[PDB]
RNA sequence: UACAAGCGAAUGAGUCAUUCAUCCUAAGUC
RNA sequence: GACUUAGGAUGAAUGACUCAUUCGCUUGUAGA
């Protein structure tokens, strides 16, 4: 392996490098750059309070103007940035700003009472202890709230919120009838207030509904709340507490960035409340919208972080823009591979970029080597465009860091001031985040997680993902720049490109005057003036003439440039079709018999000079094989030397228009006028027969005999009741079987569809086990003996009792107890049904039913 | 959408194993 | 005409894993 799909290896991630490099705690006066965070909601819902995120570095003015949408539950919330100036923070204001982020991001995410009551009875506050280790100088933010009240502009930081948060922090550092901790409050209205508990952490959301209940009120193995806090914490309540608070508690982050299931069921549940006495509660004077808006931040900052790695790569290729200035949101989905769940995932750019690279390499090797023959050029073109050579060029330029295999679990998300309750420790060995390449880190082994991240940044890469990412970057620079834009990217990676000497070939051909008209009639049908008469004449001579000039080198250039034209034509018109259907639509146009069908339709084949009489009989056979229309389809496939003519035309006029490429598509558009469209697309018939028979569940066997010049083949299919046959003979025999397949398929369309023994004579092999065995043996047995597929029916069971006991090697507790009864339709007999009993898996229930029907099938 | 862990089902992707293909560019043997 | 290998762009059936979002149940939680 050298870049295939089985070799897997580590690669290190890359930090943002525009996020932070240092901090102003030495100079004791620090200046920041501000970036607004406003939220606009589609559903009316609730008005989200704004934020601002600070840095030391500024942004690249395309990241600083971004619009994104967030899919919360059913509502859709938009988000934007729109930067606002600068800001200068004094020392004590910088100390108040740190406790805010260390209090809220440790409130809903993690715990801020680090101390075990069970291990050793000592509890801390997490802010008394030695912090700044968590910051780990590589990530720096200081997100701050903003008062959204604006006359024209609101650059305020809402300092009452920061002072209240710092006041309750220093309070917990020290540690009619109404009573909180620290605040008496107002008995009148206490809705939408925000509290903290003192005996535990977990700052709470909206308190509401002061209910007619005491602290001595029935719990629902405890009688009242008072004995519960007397027992579980050893805390007596200072007041009898005729009021009592119920409140909504705080969940975690949910990856509210991609609509997984809203637009494709989520049966929502009522909200689980909690109760606490009010004298265990200390009051914060912060608003509630700033508490509802915390959940929106670890979804927006992963976009804003993934766009910084986009703009860092964009400024790393370029030394001189021609006019190409592409969006940073197109670098982002040119690198993210398909394992990351997102909208667009770089395969669609890759299908374009491979053909761009093939075209540039083919015309470059044509123009550099005028003396070298066709097969020797295709080997050097095989050396450059290969999928192992790009792996040598990609990881040498350190592009492997940005590859984003990813899953984006949002639960970890290492913040600046977060304690991060979910660590996965480094068992990888080395401590630097980037790995050097060595066969210790290469592997060919399953049962390992692809894309899962270590703390330092390591992850396994499929190594096809790093090899085709060089092709997608070429594609991205083509769709937003021009062809001259994607010449600089091939100049970056080290692929040699030399488009200057395109004069000398036509020069040495047009000084071939008198050594070594009928060419007039060819230019009527091409609809082109043609600057050089000799170049057009050169792309005609078969090889029968035995002249020094050849027409297969221009064919080598022409198939490449025509592949690139057809694959850039399909890329713009159909925006939604992936690479699996686009490859089929491209194979419909560059089919080699399709080009033979075009060269006869425009009556261009008669200009071909040839002396091989073996070929001449095939032309006479092929043109008489045409039928009347609708178009005239051929009876046989015919020659490949006739279809190479229209490919050789695409190379000659390319040189005569001097490497211009919009002119050649102006010529071949009227010649190719019935271009294919995905509804009218007709698969080659044997492939469609195979993909039809595998879909329904019917099996067929094939027979082939290349007896003489005439080759015939028969296909026998097995339906549920009747067998079907198809005959077919052709000289090649590769397609003759496809013609027999089409003869059977038009018939099959008329029925409106588009160790142990067997019963007596057939013989089952030795039985297999381990979760997939007998279904595999039964499937291979149904493939050999032409039977249809069995259909499995199950019966789902549920037990609320906390044991469903099924035997085996282990005890195997469960909750399922599945059992399944199947039917096996055997031709010209009756259907047979039987059931298994045990083993609470769907698949293992199917397996037990297979074993039971094979034991019943023996005694019959 | 209180949190963590385990068992089960549905949907969608990725890799692997076995056996059959479609399309183009080259090469060798009989 | 047969077969094999090298290079790039792909698809279908059956089976095992892994990840992603949601749902039912169970033990535990300085959760109530
Ligand atoms: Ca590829
Ligand atoms: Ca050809
Ligand atoms: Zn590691």
């Amino acid at each position: 392996a050298a870049g295939s799909k089985k070799r897997k290896e580590l690669h290190g991630t890359t930090c943002a490098n525009a996020l932070s490099g240092t901090w102003g705690e030495n100079i004791d006066g620090a200046t920041f750059q501000a970036y607004k965070f406003d939220f606009c909601c589609n559903i009316s819902g609730e008005v989200y309070s704004s934020f601002s995120l600070l840095l030391e570095s500024t942004l690249a003015e395309d990241v600083g103007k971004v619009e994104m949408d967030l899919y919360l539950v059913r509502k859709l919330v938009k988000a934007s940035v729109s930067p606002c100036g600068q800001i200068r923070l004094s020392q004590e204001e910088l100390v108040k700003a740190k406790y805010f982020q260390q209090f809220f991001f440790n409130g809903m995410f993690g715990k801020l009472f680090v101390g075990s009551k069970s291990q050793g009875t000592k509890r801390e506050f997490l802010l008394q202890t030695d912090t700044s280790s968590l910051w780990h100088p590589a990530f720096m933010f200081l997100l701050l709230p903003v008062e959204t009240n604006d006359l024209a502009s609101s650059a305020t930081i809402d300092w009452s919120a920061i002072n209240s948060c710092a006041s309750i922090v220093e309070f917990l550092k020290k540690n009619n009838l109404i009573h909180f901790a620290n605040a008496s409050s107002d008995k009148n209205s206490l809705e939408e207030l925000v509290v903290i508990a003192i005996h535990t952490g977990r700052i709470y959301s909206i308190v509401e509904a002061v209910s007619d209940s005491s602290a001595m009120s029935p719990f629902e193995g405890y009688a009242t709340y008072a004995e519960y806090f007397n027992k579980k914490y050893g805390i007596v309540l200072a007041h009898p507490n005729q009021p009592l608070m119920k409140l909504k508690q705080s969940h975690h982050a949910h990856n509210l960035l991609v609509d997984f299931n809203e637009e494709m069921v989520r049966k929502r549940k009522p909200n689980i409340h909690a109760h606490l006495p009010p004298e265990l509660l200390a009051r914060i004077d912060v608003p509630r919208a700033v508490l509802k808006s915390i959940y929106l931040l670890p979804s927006v900052m992963h976009r804003l972080e993934s766009l910084m790695l986009a703009s860092q790569l964009r400024e790393e290729i370029d030394c001189s823009i021609d006019n190409f200035s592409i969006s940073s949101t197109s670098i982002l989905e040119a690198v993210t591979t398909l394992t990351c769940p997102e909208s667009f995932s770089m395969e669609r750019l890759e299908l374009l970029g491979d053909s761009v690279l093939k075209y540039v390499a083919s015309c470059h090797l044509f123009l550099k080597y005028p003396d070298k023959d066709e097969g020797q050029l295709s080997r050097q073109r095989q050396s450059i465009i290969s999928n192992s050579n790009l792996h040598r060029l990609t990881t040498s330029r350190k592009l492997q860091g940005y590859i984003r295999n990813g899953a984006f679990e949002p639960r970890r998300w290492t913040a600046p001031g977060q304690f991060s309750l979910f660590p996965v420790p480094c068992k990888c060995g080395i401590d630097t985040r980037e790995v050097p390449l060595d066969p210790k880190f290469f592997t060919e082994n399953m049962t390992i997680k692809i894309g899962k991240s270590c703390d330092m940044g390591h992850r396994w890469v499929v190594s096809k993902s790093v090899s085709d990412c060089a092709e997608a970057l070429i594609g991205a620079y083509y769709v937003s720049g021009g062809l001259s834009a994607s010449l600089h990217m091939m100049k970056w990676l080290g692929i040699d490109v030399d488009f200057d000497p395109n004069l000398v070939v036509e020069a040495i051909n047009r000084v071939s005057l008198r050594c070594y008209d009928e060419l007039i009639e060819l230019e009527r049908k091409i609809q082109h003036e043609f600057s050089a008469k000799f170049l057009l004449k050169e792309a005609i001579t078969h090889s029968s003439l035995r002249e020094s000039y050849s027409y297969e080198r221009l064919e080598f250039l022409g198939d490449s440039v025509l592949d690139f034209l057809i694959t850039r034509h399909l890329f713009n018109t159909y925006e939604q079709t992936g690479p699996g259907e686009m490859t089929d639509l491209r194979s419909a146009c560059v089919n080699n018999e399709n080009f033979a069908q075009v060269a006869v339709k425009n009556n261009l084949h008669t200009h071909l000079q040839r002396c091989a009489t073996v070929l001449e009989t095939q032309i006479n056979d092929y043109l008489m094989s045409f039928q009347k229309p609708g178009r005239s389809i051929p009876s046989i496939q015919g020659p490949k030397a006739l279809g190479d003519v229209v490919e050789s035309i695409a190379g000659a006029l390319l040189i005569d228009t001097r490497l211009d490429l919009d002119q050649v598509w102006r010529v071949f558009e009227p010649l190719l006028s019935p271009l294919v469209t995905p509804d009218k697309l007709q698969l080659p018939p044997y492939r469609e027969l195979n993909e039809l028979c595998d879909s329904l569940g019917y099996f067929f066997r094939v027979k082939c005999s290349n007896d003489g010049v005439k080759a015939q083949a028969t296909i026998q299919l097995q339906l549920d009741d009747v067998l079907l046959t198809g005959d077919g003979s052709e000289q090649t025999n590769k397609l003759a079987l496809g013609k027999a397949a089409s003869h059977l398929l038009t018939q099959l369309e008329k029925r409106n569809i588009s160790e142990i023994q067997s019963i007596v004579i057939p013989f089952i092999g030795p039985i297999n086990m381990k979760k997939g065995g007998p279904r595999g043996t039964l499937h291979e047995f149904c493939k050999k003996h032409l039977w249809p597929m069995p259909t499995f029916d199950t019966s789902e069971e549920k037990s609320r009792t906390p044991f469903e006991f099924i035997d085996g090697g282990e005890k195997r507790t469960s909750f399922s107890s599945f059992t399944s009864t199947i039917t096996l339709r055997i031709p010209n007999r009756e259907a047979v049904m039987y059931a298994g009993e045990a083993r609470p898996d769907k698949k293992s229930s199917f397996d037990s039913a297979v074993v039971e029907l094979l034991y019943e099938l023996e005694r019959r």
